[PDB]
């Protein structure tokens, strides 16, 4: 006969303090931008984007991250 | 036979503090955009993005992220 | 007969302090773009971006990231 | 006895000729403009200009300019 | 006796031909401009310009320019 | 007695000629422009500029200048 046992145990801790947060700047795209396009071909598929995209700000006061996987297999 | 005992446990804790968050500032896309076309041909499809799309400021107080999975499989 | 016992643990900490964060810049594309064209011929899928795109501040009051698996396996 | 005559003659002429005039693009202040102001002291007068200002764009078909003067003077 | 006799002449011609005119382009100031001050004293008068100011395009189709003078004096 | 005669005569032509003008571009401050300050004293006048300022683009389809004087004194 076969008996598993599987009892794994986590009792962790993840932190941050900080006394005050601020003063912060994020300007992208300051600056003109400009685009001329003549006779073109296009025979297949076309994406295009121009300008300020997808840019992101991202001041969490606190961010952390945990991942953790169990597996147990038998035949 | 078989007998199988799976008992895993997690106790764990994710925390921030702050004094105070301010002051905190985002401007995307501040100069002027242009774009100009002639006499162009597509013959397949097409996508256009102008301007000032998609941008993100993301400002939380906390934000905190745990994955976990179990897998446990007989045959 | 087989029996197996399969018990780790875990009681870490992680942790960050600031007296006060701040006075944080990023301006990427402060400078004019401009693009020109003229008769080209495409055949093929076309991609394109132009300007100030998917730039990042990421400005966490404290972040930190762990990972953990397990993988108990018979035959 | 004293005798004066003063008869000066001009003709003179001045011209242009443009086939067509068109496709003429001006564009000043096409980025961000940003100022910022802390603790200043001013004990006497302050003037002052911020911005896109006092930009010219001046097209004439044709624009010509002549200055003529006479002085004619006794004792 | 005196006697002064005056009578200058001009018959003169000036002139431009143009086939056509165009295509013609100016962008002054297309990045992005800061400024930042802090603490500064002044006891005396302040003048300031920032930005894009006082740019100027200028397309006359043709233009040109005569000055003349004339000064007969006597004693 | 005296006698003073004074006839000049101008009949000058100036031209130019063109068979097409076109494709001018002028792109000053295309950069970004930064000034940063902190506890200076005036005790005088103060002027400042900052940015793209008095930038001129000038394209006459044709363009001439001429100038004169004519003086006769007596004693």
């Amino acid at each position: 006969s076969v008996q598993i046992v599987y009892k794994p145990v986590d009792l962790s801790k993840v932190t941050s303090k900080c006394g005050s947060l601020g003063n912060i700047h994020h300007k992208p795209g300051g600056g003109q931008v400009e685009v001329k396009s003549e006779k073109l071909d296009f025979k297949d598929r076309v994406q295009s984007k121009i300008g300020s995209l997808d840019n992101i700000t991202h001041v969490p006061g606190g961010g952390n991250k945990k991942i953790e996987t169990h597996k147990l297999t038998f035949r």
